[PDB]
Formats: structure tokens, C-alpha cells, sequence
């Protein structure tokens, strides 16, 4: 009942977390029973919020809706409610307030960027009773949540998947905005470069070989410490390559031992044939040979020589039998065929899409450190378009579009930030405030000449963490036809590339909209490279692949086409962060720590600051909530 509400909030239902011990020391240092009832009140208020997240849950409605034993200790109920409301576990997202937020607002803060992190932090700080204003360089809100809308056509160019609802705050936000989510059919047929389908047996054989290779690299790192070789951190690509080399030699070694057995039996047979012709000539020359007793003795010798010959002929029979049967049963010739390698490269490209970077750059030890915080349930796509979430989050917020910040000043006296209108950067704006929450993407902070100056310049640990962490890339091309020529029962289908070097080029195709739209991904080393290619020839290559799969007859020229270039986009400089070889999971927490030239005044939020949920939009949401909570807890 209430345990489900605790789980949905990413909390253990029968034990208090560390932040609750920090905010409620009188309980962790007290009796067990009051800890248990604290947990019950927390879970019950969470359940009340989650069962009807459309309207604000007040302390008053909380008190009135709790049941008999707990409704009387009003002060602890209010403590629990205030704790939960401060940290964004209740009254977050877009909800109808019971009383409109107060007129006078104690504290003014500017927020860089209008992404999901920025919008969430803005809404939290607004309903906390503070003055908030956003500066967004782009001409729309959401940032990396980009939905191309034209006529009947809807297509997400950035955020596109909801990675499960079990514990996901995106479940609450989807319920609030009435966004319809549809399951993804996890059936992905593959098609080779010529267009012929990959048979079932080969498909699943290569798939499970890929999985075994990945588990082998996991082992190499987590029980042999194959983490630093030659004073160099090991990538996932290195471990994959060396495990492939190991299995290729297992193949070669079994080949060698088979050849050695066969040649040794061949030598045995040649020498036995020598012995046999020797005995044959002995038998012949004796066959050519009291005289009655001599005849009888000669025959007594000849029969013995003949039984000798025939016993050895029996041994020869079983030995030629053995040679033939080992001529029949050899081991594998190649570990992977050429086509086997191409299919395995498709699976590698799928992993490169999952991490938005080439595995040549992923920390073998830490690339999947977030894995233990994944949500339960099935992955869901959005049909209304993911922009329905940022735009819905933006109503009622003081958002200044087309204002790119170029300088951020933070001193103990206050904070001044210099922004500039984008459409002609001669006009200049300047904003004073008490705090600044930066939600700039890591790609913007990484830029070769700093697109935003910081005065005083950022600390050593901050800039070092910015440089160590990885910020990957992943692109989409969407094709809008008039007719649907593909199988409407499959959401995913793959195209296997010819070369390993270009295995992530148009390797996956999505039919996740029942409107006639097809989405093709570009991941890995191709992502940052095919951005240098005009849209027309990329859609030409897509049409070539689709012609090879379906025939030149059944595919018309598309009626609308869109291409993403996220690394080129000056407001993104890539897709999402990844754990680079030199980096670790602690670098996200370093990105999360605020700066103080004294009290902290420059705070950081965004997808690259949430250790347990990076690379995802629910991570940006939760990071915005956390930073708003700490800002309001300091300034109020
Ligand atoms: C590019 C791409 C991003 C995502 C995805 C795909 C792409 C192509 N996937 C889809 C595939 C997938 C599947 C499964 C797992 C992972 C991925 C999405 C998905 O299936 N799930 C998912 O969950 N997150 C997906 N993701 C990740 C992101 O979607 C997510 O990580 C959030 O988008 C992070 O958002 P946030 O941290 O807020 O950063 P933004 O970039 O959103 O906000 C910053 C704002 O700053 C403005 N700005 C810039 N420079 C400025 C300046 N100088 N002055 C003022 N403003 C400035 C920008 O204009 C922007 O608006």
C-alpha cells in the first residue's frame, strides 16, 4: 500500500535515508517506535501526493487525510511535510495550488538555460516564495528535449524514451501533463548491407556471443583489475578487442591440436604400412619355400606369419577408421566470419547509441556505474512529443528567450551575470541577483574557447572534472512519408553496416509513431562525422538502405525530412555525458558541488551532475529539484 509509494519516490520503505537523519536527528537518536511512525507518515504523505499529483498536497489536507493514530501529532506531520516539500518529493512538476503563491518574494535568482533541469528548479523555487528568472539562449524551451512538429508529423530529435515508470518522477510528470506513453516492442530484426534479413539462428547466436563478450570485460575489470595498463586507463573497446583476440586464439589452438592429432595418426599409418610390406615380402618368400616334417614345419610357420599380418591388418582397419572420423569432425575454422563480425558490429553500434560515444572512450570499470539505479518496467516512447513536458513546465515562469549568457560574476556581495540578445549580439543585458544556478550542458562548459567566462575563474577541481568527464554525441534523421511501407508490428529494425569503422551509420530504425514517420539513428564515430554532410544525401543513403530492405518499388521519396546535428549545435555541443576512461562516478558529484568565494552562490544542475541518473531527462529533473531544495534551504 504505502510501501509502493515509498518505492515510487526512490526511497527505502522501512528505513530512513541519510538526509532524513540530518534533518531529523531527534528521531535517529531516539526510540525505534517514533522512527517507525515517522516512516509511516512519510510514506502516507507520499501516497497521498502520488495518488492525486494534479493538485498541491498541503499540510492541512495531509493532516485531514491521515488516519486515526497519526493525525494528532500535528507538529511531526508538519515537519515531515516540510521536509518532503523542500526536496521536491511532493508538490513538484505542474500542479494546481490551493492558495496562489505569495505576492512578495524573498530572494532573486537567475537560472542559466531552460532545460528540464532549469524548468524544474525554477518551478520549485517559484512555489517556494522566491523571485526566479531564466536565461535561455535558444528560441524555444526544453533544450535537448526537441520535438519537430509540422502538420500531422511529430518527431523527437532529442529526448524520446521514458526508461521505465518504477521510481521515475517522469511518471508523475506524464500523469500531470496527460502525455500518452506507448510500449516499445522489443523485437528488432536485422538486415545486412545487401538487404537480406539476418536469419534467426545467426541473429541470436551473435547476440549471445556479444553478451558473453560484455560479461567477460566486466569480469576482467571487476575481478582482475584490468583497469590501468601501461599507465593508461583501459577503455571498453580495449577490453572487447582483447577478449575477441583471446577467443580467436582458442579457435586457432583447437585447430592446431586437431592438425597435430591427424598428422600423428598419419605417421603411425605410414610406418605401419612399411611394417606391412616388410611382412608381406617375408610371407611371400617363405611361401616360395623327413622332408614331410619340413613341409609341415614350413606351413606351421606360414600360418603364424599370416595371422600376424591379419592382426596388424585389423589394427590398420581401426586406424584408418580413426583417421576418417577425425577428417569428418574438425573444430571451427574462424571464430567470427566476416558477416558474423558485421552483425557483432551492429550490436556494438547499439551499445554506442546507448552511451552516445565510441566504446574506445568508455571507462571499462565505470561506464555502467548507474546500472544499479535503473527503473523497473518497460521502456515507453511518447506520441504527443516530449516537448509537451518542458513547454507545460514553462507556463507561468519568467523566461527570457534568445539571451545567451557570456559572463558570470560571483562575489560575496552578490552575483552579476552578463547576457546578450542572440538575434544580433550587439544589444546587451545585465542581471544582478543573490544566486545563480547554471544548467549549461557539459559540452558548453567544455568549449575550446570558453563561451561563458566565470569571474573569479572556476576552481581547479571544477574545471578538471569538466575536462575529465566525457560528453558524447548521437544524431537522428526523421523521414515523413505519405504511405507506410514497413511492418507496423515492429517498432525497431536494424541495418548492419559493411565496415566496423562505420557500424553506427543509420544502424537502427524506429517506427514508434503510427503516423507514417521513420526515425534512423546515427551513433558512434559516425555521429560526429556525418554532421559534415548535407541533409539531402543522408536521406539518399537512408532511402538506399530502405530500398535494399523493401525494394525500389515500394518506397516513395519522403515528403518531409529533418536531421539533427547535436555536436554542431552551439547550445548543446553533443548529446549527453558519458563516463570517460579517466573519469569516475565521483566526477558527477564534483559537478554537483556549489562554489563560494562566506556562503555559496554559484550552484550547478543538469544531466551531468546527478550521479545515479545521468544521461537522462529524469536525472535532469531530479537535479533541478535537488539544487532548488538546497538553494531554498540556504537562503530561507
Ligand atoms: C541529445 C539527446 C538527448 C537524449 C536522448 C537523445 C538525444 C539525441 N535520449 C534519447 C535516446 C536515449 C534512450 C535511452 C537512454 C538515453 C537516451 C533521451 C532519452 O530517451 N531519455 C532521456 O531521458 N534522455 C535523453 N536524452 C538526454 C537529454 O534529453 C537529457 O539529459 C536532458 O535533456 C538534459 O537536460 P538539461 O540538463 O536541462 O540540459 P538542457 O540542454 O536540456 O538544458 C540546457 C539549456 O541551456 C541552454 N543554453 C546553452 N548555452 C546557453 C547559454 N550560453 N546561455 C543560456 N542558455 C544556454 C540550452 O539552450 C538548453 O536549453
Amino acid at each position: 500500500g504505502v510501501e509502493g509509494a515509498a518505492f515510487q519516490s526512490r526511497l527505502p520503505h522501512d528505513r530512513m535515508t541519510s538526509q532524513e537523519a540530518a534533518c531529523f536527528p531527534d528521531i535517529i537518536s531516539g526510540p525505534q517506535q517514533t522512527q517507525k511512525v515517522f516512516l509511516f507518515i512519510r510514506n502516507r504523505t507520499l501516497q497521498l501526493w502520488l495518488d492525486n499529483p494534479k493538485i498541491q498536497l498541503t499540510f492541512e489536507a495531509t493532516l485531514q487525510q491521515l488516519e486515526a493514530p497519526y493525525n494528532s501529532d500535528t507538529v511531526l506531520v508538519h515537519r515531515v511535510h516540510s521536509y518532503l516539500e523542500r526536496h521536491g518529493l511532493i508538490n513538484f512538476g505542474i500542479y494546481k495550488r490551493i492558495k496562489p503563491l505569495p505576492t512578495k518574494k524573498t530572494g532573486k535568482v537567475i537560472i542559466i538555460g531552460s532545460g528540464v533541469s532549469g524548468l524544474a528548479a525554477a518551478r520549485q523555487l517559484q512555489s517556494f516564495g522566491m523571485d526566479v528568472t531564466l536565461l535561455e539562449a535558444r528560441d524555444r524551451v526544453g533544450g535537448r528535449v526537441a520535438t519537430f512538429r509540422k502538420g500531422n508529423y511529430v518527431a523527437d530529435l532529442g529526448a524520446m524514451v521514458v526508461t521505465g515508470l518504477g521510481g521515475n518522477p517522469m511518471a508523475v510528470v506524464s500523469k500531470q501533463v496527460n502525455m500518452e506513453l506507448a510500449k516499445i516492442k522489443q523485437k528488432c530484426p536485422l538486415y545486412e548491407a545487401n538487404g537480406q534479413a539476418v536469419p534467426k539462428e545467426k541473429d541470436e547466436m551473435v547476440e549471445q556471443e556479444f553478451n558473453r563478450l560484455l560479461e567477460a570485460t566486466s569480469y576482467l575489470s571487476h575481478q582482475l583489475d584490468f583497469n590501468v595498463l601501461n599507465n593508461k586507463p583501459v577503455s571498453l573497446g580495449q577490453a572487447l578487442e582483447v577478449v575477441i583476440q583471446l577467443q580467436e586464439k582458442h579457435v586457432k589452438d583447437e585447430q592446431i591440436e586437431h592438425w597435430k592429432k591427424i598428422v600423428k595418426t598419419q605417421e603411425e599409418l605410414k610406418e605401419l604400412l612399411n611394417k606391412m610390406v616388410n611382412l608381406k615380402e617375408k610371407i611371400k618368400e617363405l611361401h616360395q619355400q623327413t622332408a614331410e616334417f619340413l613341409v609341415k614345419s614350413k606351413h606351421r610357420d606360414l600360418t603364424a606369419l599370416c595371422k600376424e599380418y591379419d592382426e596388424l591388418a585389423e589394427t590398420q582397419g581401426k586406424l584408418e577408421e580413426k583417421l576418417q572420423e577425425l577428417e569428418a569432425n574438425p573444430p571451427s575454422d574462424v571464430y567470427l566470419s566476416s558477416r558474423d563480425r558485421q552483425i557483432l558490429d551492429w550490436h556494438f553500434a547499439n551499445l554506442e547509441f546507448a552511451n552516445a560515444t565510441p566504446l574506445s572512450t568508455l571507462s571499462l570499470k565505470h561506464w555502467d556505474q548507474d546500472d544499479d539505479f535503473e527503473f523497473t518496467g518497460s521502456h515507453l516512447t511518447v506520441r504527443n512529443g516530449y516537448s509537451c513536458v518542458p513547454v507545460a513546465l514553462a507556463e507561468g515562469l519568467d523566461i527570457k528567450l534568445n539571451t545567451a549568457v557570456r559572463q558570470v560574476r560571483y562575489t560575496a556581495s552578490g552575483c552579476e551575470v552578463i547576457a546578450v540578445n542572440t538575434r544580433s549580439t550587439s544589444q546587451t543585458f545585465i542581471y544582478k541577483c543573490d544566486a545563480v544556478l547554471c544548467t549549461l550542458p557539459l559540452g558548453v562548459l567544455k568549449q575550446q574557447p570558453p563561451a561563458v567566462q566565470f569571474v573569479p575563474p572556476l576552481p581547479e577541481w571544477k574545471t578538471s572534472a569538466v575536462q575529465r568527464m566525457g560528453f558524447g554525441n548521437l544524431n537522428k534523421v526523421v523521414l515523413c512519408f505519405d504511405r507506410v511501407f514497413w511492418d507496423p508490428s515492429v517498432n525497431l529494425f536494424g541495418h548492419v553496416g559493411s565496415t566496423t569503422a562505420s557500424r553506427g551509420e543509420l544502424f537502427l530504425f524506429w517506427n514508434l509513431y503510427k503516423a507514417p514517420i521513420l526515425l534512423a539513428l546515427v551513433a558512434g564515430e559516425a555521429a560526429g562525422i556525418m554532421e559534415n554532410i548535407s541533409d539531402d544525401v543522408i536521406v539518399g543513403r537512408c532511402l538506399a538502405i530502405l530500398k535494399g530492405i523493401f525494394g525500389s518499388s515500394a518506397v516513395p521519396q519522403p515528403k518531409e525530412t529533418v536531421v539533427s546535428r547535436w555536436r554542431a549545435d552551439p547550445w548543446a555541443r553533443g548529446s549527453y555525458s558519458y563516463v570517460a576512461a579517466g573519469s569516475s562516478g565521483n566526477d558527477y558529484d564534483l559537478m554537483a558541488q556549489p562554489i563560494t568565494p562566506p556562503i555559496p552562490r554559484l550552484f550547478f544542475a543538469g544531466e551531468h551532475t546527478i550521479r545515479n541518473y545521468p544521461a537522462t531527462v529524469h536525472g535532469a529533473l531530479l537535479s533541478g529539484l535537488r539544487e532548488a531544495g538546497r538553494i531554498a534551504d540556504q537562503f530561507l
